[PDB]
């Protein structure tokens, strides 16, 4: 079929999302998944967006496509805020 969708688009960064990089190589079983390898980064949304499934992440390879993860397989740099954000308003020291 087709695809389309707004506002949420973590994928891309505009909005807020989570930074891992595949600590080993891993296939996607189904077309749902998403194929990436050692060394990628990949934005997980948060829970709140985060599907009803357990032990998968939500996340986007690439950016634009939007997949089931593993957690284990990947590991956690650190965490990032929405784009816009950025020197959006005021904010404290």
């Amino acid at each position: 079929g087709s695809s389309g969708s707004s506002g949420t688009n973590w994928a891309s960064g505009e909005d807020d999302h989570v930074v891992a990089r595949a600590e080993y190589d891993f296939v996607a079983v189904s077309d749902e998944e998403i194929s990436f390898r050692a060394g990628d980064m990949l934005n997980l949304a948060l829970k709140e967006q985060q599907p009803k499934v357990r032990g998968w992440l939500l996340a986007s390879l690439d950016g634009q496509t939007t997949g089931l993860i593993p957690a284990n397989y990947v590991k956690i740099l650190g965490k990032r805020r929405g784009r816009k954000t950025i020197e959006s308003g005021p904010s404290s020291g």
